[PDB]
């Protein structure tokens, strides 16, 4: 019976759900109709970084109860505070990660982490002995490969100093606005190899060597942040997969050959013959002239798309306190 779990409420709750999935729907038809036509976003005046940052929280929790033991926070920089540089706000629901680390409790946490302009994917290990986190950014832009020794301490500084950190720059990201879904979609790569980064959080916590799970490694030595120049194998073909350049894929396979064939789902596709089935051609906006044309993999817009469906397949049916609390972050969406 749904009357038994509505508690006097099936109007409103019957309303908040079409409300949510109602708006779920609309960016899912919006953004579908932009991807079969094969149309970049941006250049169609699409805002999705409005969108990301809506659905978001939306998707967190979806994630969250298809996934038990994801246990997936959204968590923010103290820059993110930051009105006047940070180009949005945080998502609804997004909370410091100074003050999370204080009172969180004890346990395993993944996380999509807020700097206000960027966002990354974290593994979050908590417990009587202090926190340490593996942070993956799935953006690596920069040219002298000395900035993320910098970006390395920032966060290990955030987690405060008697954090034990690791910082993973990953060249998956060549668009402006993809940073959100891709750490989502890192962040359950995560989970899905729990025992991989607990086995890192464990090396990270004794201070033991990193070359057992990554490939090139080093110490800041300003913080004693382990900033990890090349993740393989802990960042393994399945972590690739959406990646916007082919060239990144490519050149990823051609510096670990050992990954070229391995499944990465279960239709049993290798990561190239996946990329290539997403590559599309089509004009991205220039950052003369205003527009170039470039032959790219699609994977993320299509994950996106993947992400609302499930989000909204759960809404349907998902209990009345968890449509409460879904309208209610799609609403707190508003507030800043
Ligand atoms: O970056 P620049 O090198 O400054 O411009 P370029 O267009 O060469 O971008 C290089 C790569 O990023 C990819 N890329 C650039 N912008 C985007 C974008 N907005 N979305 C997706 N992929 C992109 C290009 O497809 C190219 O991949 P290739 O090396 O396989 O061609
Ligand atoms: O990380 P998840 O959100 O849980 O999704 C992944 C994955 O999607 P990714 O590309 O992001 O890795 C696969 O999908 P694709 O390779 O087709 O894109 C897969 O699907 P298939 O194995 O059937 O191909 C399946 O999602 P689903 O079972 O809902 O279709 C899967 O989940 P898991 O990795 O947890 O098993």
């Amino acid at each position: 019976a749904p009357a038994g779990r509505q508690a006097g409420q099936q109007a409103t709750v019957d309303r908040l759900r079409t409300q949510v999935t109602g708006f779920l729907s609309g960016a899912l038809g919006k953004l579908q109709a932009l991807s079969a036509q094969n149309m970049d976003p941006e250049l169609a005046q699409f805002r999705v970084l409005d969108v990301d940052r809506a659905i978001m929280p939306l998707l967190i929790v979806a994630e969250n109860a298809r996934n038990p033991g994801l246990n997936l926070v959204p968590l923010h920089m103290d820059m993110a505070e930051d009105e006047e540089v940070r180009t949005q706000p945080p998502m609804a629901g997004s909370r410091h990660i100074a003050e999370f680390v204080a009172s969180a409790r004890p346990g395993r946490y993944r996380a999509v982490i807020d700097d206000g302009s960027h966002t990354r994917a974290a593994d979050i290990r908590k417990d009587a002995s202090g926190t340490s986190v593996i942070v993956v950014d799935p953006l690596r832009k920069e040219k002298d490969e000395s900035a993320y020794v910098d970006y390395a301490d920032n966060v290990n500084m955030e987690f405060g100093e008697h954090a034990k950190c690791a910082f993973i720059p990953v060249d998956i990201q060549k668009s402006f606005f993809d940073a959100r879904i891709l750490s989502l979609s890192l962040a359950l790569k995560m989970h899905d190899k729990d025992d991989a980064f607990a086995a890192f959080h464990e090396t990270l916590r004794n201070g033991g060597d990193p070359s057992h799970h990554v490939s090139r490694a080093q110490q800041t030595e300003e913080l004693g942040a382990t900033l990890v120049l090349d993740g393989a194998p802990l960042v393994d073909a399945r972590m690739m997969k959406h990646g916007q350049a082919a060239s990144s894929v490519s050149r990823y396979l051609g510096n670990h050959p050992e990954q070229s064939t391995v499944p990465v789902n279960k239709r049993n596709e290798t990561l190239g013959e996946r990329t290539t089935r997403h590559l599309v051609k089509r004009k991205v906006r220039n950052r003369s002239g205003e527009t170039k044309e470039i032959t790219f993999s699609n994977s993320v817009e299509q994950k996106r798309i993947a992400l609302l469906n499930r989000a909204a397949s759960y809404v349907n049916s998902a209990p009345p306190p968890v449509v409460m609390r879904m309208a209610k972050l799609l609403q707190d969406s508003l507030l800043d």
